[PDB]
Formats: C-alpha cells, sequence, structure tokens
C-alpha cells in the first residue's frame, strides 16, 4: 500500500481523466482540437502526469500559467506545444525560445523587442506567439480591431517570431444568461473577419473554456481549452445541470488516523482556543492534514471527513498540520484507519463542490491550493504509481 | 534587479529574522535554548534559508511537521537536531534513524515497535525521541501520569532509542484568559516531578510557543519552540498588545504589473462573472498573482495592493493566476511597475495580519499557504539572493 511518514496523500485517477477527455472530444466538433490546461500544477492534480496522460488520450496542445510551469513539462520529456496564458516578461524571451514555449502576446512594442532580442542572439529558434484578444474578460489582450491589426503587422514583419494562434476568453460562459458570451463571440468573429478582408490568413482560432465547449460547442472553432472539465469538475452547477457531458472527478484527498483517544481526564479541551470540549467518553481522532496543506482553517468545527463510510465532524480548530475529528461517544476507530477528506468512501461522498460551497468559493480554488508537500499518487488502469 | 518570466515573488528579510531571535533571546532566561520551528516550508517563508539563519543566530534546534520536511533540511547541510512535531508512521523509523531526525512519540506500542525495528536492523544510530505530553491540547500525546510513566519505562528499556526531550503544547497561551495555560503548566510540572520522585532524570523539557515564551518566560524551562515570532508575526493581538517583545515582519509579497489599459471600448466588464464594470476612462492593471498562489479568491472586490504607495482595490473576481486592480480614472501606472501585495511600500503597508482579519483567519494561514510556485528571495545585510 502507501507508505508515508506523514500519512496524508492525494489520489489522482487518470482513468477518470481519460474518460473526461473522450466525453469532451465526442461533444465538440470532430475538426476541433483540444488544448489541455495544466496550469497551477495541473489545477493541483500534478502537471506532469496529467499532461502526459491528456496528450495520450485526445489532447494535442498544453496551456500553463508561466514559462517556468512550461519548462517543467519540457524537462519531463513533453514535446507538444505549450502555451503560456499569462504575461511573460521580455527578459524571458530568450529562455522561451530555447525551450520552444509558445508565448501569449498582445502588444506591438513587446513583439518588436522580443524580435530584436532573438535576432541579436541569432543562434535561435523562432518564438511562437498566440495573440490574446480581449473581448470582455478585461484581463490581458488587445481590445480593438485597429490595435489588433497593428499587432498582427508587427508580428508578421518579425522574422524571429511565428504566429500560431489567436484567442479570447469568455468570462461568463458558465452562467445561464448567455448574452455576454454571445456578445464576446461576435466581437471576436468580427475581428477575425476584419483581418480576413485585409488578406491576412488566420492561424489556429481557439476561444472555448470547459463551460463554453459544453454549452456552445459550435464555438469550438479550431481548438478548445479544456481546464476544469479535464479533472472531472463542472465549471458551475448550471453547466452540470445541462446534463450534456458526463464528467468524473479525478482527485481524492486521504489520510490515516494518527491517534485515537477517549477523553476521560480533564481538561477535555480540543485544539487551539479550546473551542471544543469533548464528552468524558467521546473519542477524538487526530488526522495529519492542516491548513498549511490547503485544508481551510474555515472548516474549524464545520468540516466533515469520511471515516468508515460515515461523516464525522471536525472538532475544534484546524491547526497548521493536523485536525481532530470526533468519532462520538464510545466511537470506533483505530490508529491507521483510512480517512477520506475529499472523495468517495463506501457509500458516502464529500465532493470538492460541497467543500467549495461550504467555503463560499469554487471547486477551482479548493483543488489548486492543495499544497505540494502532499504527495500525489496516480491511478491508471486500476493501479497506483508515482 | 530581479528577472522573472512571471513577475511575482516573495522577499524574506533574514536581518529581521536575526532581530526577532535577539529580541527573544534577551527576554527569556539564559539557561534556555531556542528551537526554531520551520515546519510547513518555514511557515511559507522557505524552510532552508530560515533554518540556516536561525541556527547561525541563536537557535540550537529545529522543529518540523514531518520527516519529509526534516530530510529537506538535512539535504541542505543542516546538522542541528530536528524534532518532528507530528506523528511519524512506524514505516519511517529506519529512515528517521538514518537521517538523524528526532521523532515525537507517546505510545508504548510505538516505542517497542520502533525499538525492535532498529534492533532487527543492527542499527548503529540510536533514534532520538521526545515524549509529547497532552495537558490540554487534545491533539497528540500521553494524557495521564501513569501512562506517561509506562511510556518513559518503555523508552528507557529500549536500547536503540534515546530519550532527548519531553514536551507539551499550550492550547490558549495567546489569549487574555490564562486559566488553561496555568492549568496545563501545573499538570506538566506535576508529571515531571512525579517522574523525578521516581528516580528518573529528565532530558530537555520544553513547553513554550511564541505566545508562552513572550507572556510566560518563566515557563522557558530548558528550551522554547519559536515559531510565528521567528517570522516577525505575533500570535494574537493580545500578545502584541502586551508590548513585551519587538518583532519585525520578515515576509513581503510583491509583483510587477503585467498590463495597463484604459477601458475605453465596450464591454467594460472585468474578470469572471462580469462582477465589475469599469468606467470608460478607468485604468485597469493586471497582476500575475491568483488564488492558486494563495491569494484568496475571497479577496474578489475586497482586497487591496500597493502601487506607488497607494492602496488600489482588486477589481472583479480573483482568477487562478491573475488579479485585476483599478488604478482609477486616468490612473498612472506602467507595465513593469512594482506592486506590494503583502508588506510595506513607500509610506503604506498591507500587513499579513490585516489580510488575515479580512479573511476571518490568522496570520499563520495567510503566510503558510503562499504557494511554492512563487520564488522566495532572501535579504541578508540589505542584499538579495536565492
Ligand atoms: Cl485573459
Ligand atoms: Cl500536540
Amino acid at each position: 500500500m502507501i507508505k508515508l511518514c506523514r500519512e496524508v496523500w492525494i489520489e489522482v485517477n487518470l482513468d477518470a481523466v481519460k474518460k473526461n477527455l473522450r466525453a469532451i472530444r465526442r461533444h465538440i466538433p470532430h475538426k476541433s482540437k483540444i488544448m489541455a490546461v495544466v496550469k497551477a500544477n495541473g489545477y493541483g492534480h500534478g502537471s506532469i502526469e496529467v499532461a502526459r496522460h491528456a496528450l495520450e488520450h485526445g489532447a494535442s496542445e498544453l496551456a500553463v500559467a508561466s514559462v517556468e510551469e512550461g519548462i517543467v513539462l519540457r524537462k519531463a520529456g513533453i514535446t507538444a506545444p505549450i502555451l503560456v496564458l499569462g504575461f511573460t516578461s521580455l527578459s524571458c524571451v530568450k529562455k522561451s525560445a530555447a525551450w520552444n514555449i509558445t508565448l501569449s502576446a498582445f502588444q506591438v512594442d513587446w513583439m518588436k523587442e522580443a524580435n530584436e532580442i532573438l535576432e541579436k542572439e541569432a543562434s535561435a529558434n523562432r518564438l511562437a506567439i498566440h495573440i490574446n484578444v480581449d473581448t470582455g474578460m478585461g484581463r490581458l489582450g488587445v481590445r480593438t480591431k485597429e490595435e489588433l491589426l497593428e499587432v498582427v503587422k508587427a508580428l508578421k514583419a518579425s522574422k524571429f517570431l511565428r504566429w500560431t494562434g489567436i484567442f479570447t476568453h469568455f468570462s461568463t460562459a458558465d452562467e445561464p444568461d448567455t448574452t455576454l458570451t454571445k456578445l464576446q463571440h461576435e466581437k471576436f468573429i468580427s475581428f477575425l473577419s476584419f483581418l480576413k478582408k485585409q488578406g491576412i490568413e488566420l492561424p489556429t482560432v481557439h476561444m472555448c473554456n470547459t463551460a463554453a465547449a459544453i454549452a456552445f460547442p459550435e464555438f469550438s472553432a479550431d481548438m478548445i481549452r479544456l481546464g476544469i472539465g479535464l479533472y472531472g469538475l463542472y465549471p458551475s452547477a448550471y453547466i452540470k445541470q445541462l446534463n450534456l457531458v458526463k464528467l468524473e472527478p479525478a482527485l481524492s484527498l486521504k489520510a490515516r488516523i494518527a491517534y485515537v483517544k477517549t477523553m476521560r481526564t480533564e481538561p477535555r479541551t480540543v485544539s487551539y482556543g479550546a473551542t471544543y470540549i469533548a464528552e468524558p467518553n467521546e473519542v477524538i481522532a487526530t488526522l495529519p492534514i492542516g491548513y498549511a496543506d490547503g485544508y481551510s482553517r474555515a472548516l474549524s468545527n464545520r468540516g466533515f471527513v469520511l471515516h468508515r463510510g460515515k461523516r464525522v465532524p471536525v472538532a475544534g480548530r484546524v491547526t497548521m498540520d493536523m485536525i481532530m475529528v470526533s468519532l462520538g461517544e464510545n466511537g470506533e476507530g483505530k490508529q491507521g484507519d483510512e480517512v477520506v477528506i475529499y472523495g468517495k468512501q463506501k457509500g458516502a461522498e464529500i465532493s470538492v463542490d460541497e467543500v467549495a460551497e461550504m467555503l463560499n468559493t469554487i471547486n477551482y480554488e479548493v483543488v489548486s491550493t492543495l499544497s505540494r508537500r502532499i504527495p500525489r499518487f496516480y491511478i491508471r488502469d486500476g493501479e497506483i504509481f508515482k
């Protein structure tokens, strides 16, 4: 089984990941490609094994948050295109060209300076560029067709850059009111059409995230960017209730009980602040996960974990490295028992959507703040590896 | 200055760690050693460089959450004693003896099993053990004098273990009500004196955290465990208000503006959910930090950052890798401008403590969930490195 000194770990089910890709591949047009988004350590799931697996099973490109995340995938042996979705400093142009990481860019000046850095070094690859068109996200990208033309001309003139994509991001494709999504789409389409009647041939057009690919597959164009759906999580309850694509959650968080005790002697106080007094024959188990792992301190006296198919409440405050749970009066549990923090156990389930609802956040945050000091184990074809 | 592809980073001021150590050193009895707690990646500050500096400037021993965290320190050359505060599986007894990591234990079965594991391996290293006495934290550790005596006996009868410490943890030493802190101390003393009355000589006795080292320095005994105070952060407003010791915060969290734009064209929506709509002449600056870095999504439309010495509000929802801030109508910013997320800038300051109140949590969680994908830079004698 799993041998740890500190007995907490994550299981990422790569069979779920494969299934999530085939579901998306079969929903969207057959012409359209899939870009798997493995930024932020694969939304907390591990970027290397999820990328490796997604490229095996439907994906042809990868997207990350930064050059460094991209280089980690190159060092793992991955030769697929890697697109950086955020901003990359000019000081990393040489390094991105060296690792063949595709950069997002959306400014004329950035293009020219990037091109000179690369020509002043000669012995270079050409740097691939995707243009980010901002159609309503308000984050990064060009916002007018005149500015976009300025950028495409600077890029087309730059001998050491290469134009391989143009994209936009929908900010509300996960919501039932579609008016803003439809507006983003026709803004984008009108921009691409403006470029076409200049006689500018277009590269790969991509615009859909998980929500837009499920809800508007006709927006798939050349490529979609599969993020949250890849991990078997729906972008929102609304997208989930559309019941168009069946996704299967990939991540489970588990631990083993570190210690069990009956609270016979005084004081029967539990954890910092003594916010929880146990009963004389109440049984308190101590678990080796804490808020420094990403298990929110807000789950103090609120959270549940699965122990032997039953939900047992977190007792007292979450500590940096450990939590106490109440097994009840004369509760049954032994040191070493397997506890499920996120995931399924026997009948019962604590999904990350539930923990995210209970914390007034979204599943995206619950999984991508899972600390890297938690080891990740991958299940593929029933069997565990690392 | 600092050259990053993704222009976010942490600065840890080791000169401030030095000062916090001296401040604590003058405040506690000369007999008592200082054990620096660097568990959870040094409370998010980086375990290695903080430990190296602590041992250089007054700390004699280290404490971590797990054997894995101790091995990281040993791999970096640190030879000081290292105590694991948490529970270590029996499957790591041999590894702990090889790396000379000190474990806490509090069970007879664990002692006997740990001993025979090293026995069956003809081990030359005796495994250092500290006994954890639970006097009201209810987390780990032995709870009665009879059980503790049996544990001491099993330890002493174990030729391959070495008893190097006994300790307890204060549940509420950071609160105005000292009732439980006095009670735990009284229990702890009575147990040690119960042991001494049995012809047992005690090893290093330690019990104080930052709070109790500040508020009850007469509890210093042989050694204190300096955690949050090492990083320049007070355990509570109460302990800060007692104005007994002057701590200097060691962490700042900074970034560089990735893009600046005036929201002249429609739509003027900013970020997911279109929860913020800009004015036609409002300046929106995009920053490369997001919830996956540890910047809570709950700061959406509520947090501030420092630009040119001014607090500017987070605009719209925090996204995984980026936030948007409003520089106001006709605001002044350039791409590349340095922004302070946590810490000091010109006159102003966003302290980790303010961010913690804003999120209904404690500074421990704000700092120890700063993600590892953010590079840590170390300032020692007013000069940076990594
Ligand atoms: Cl964007
Ligand atoms: Cl404890």
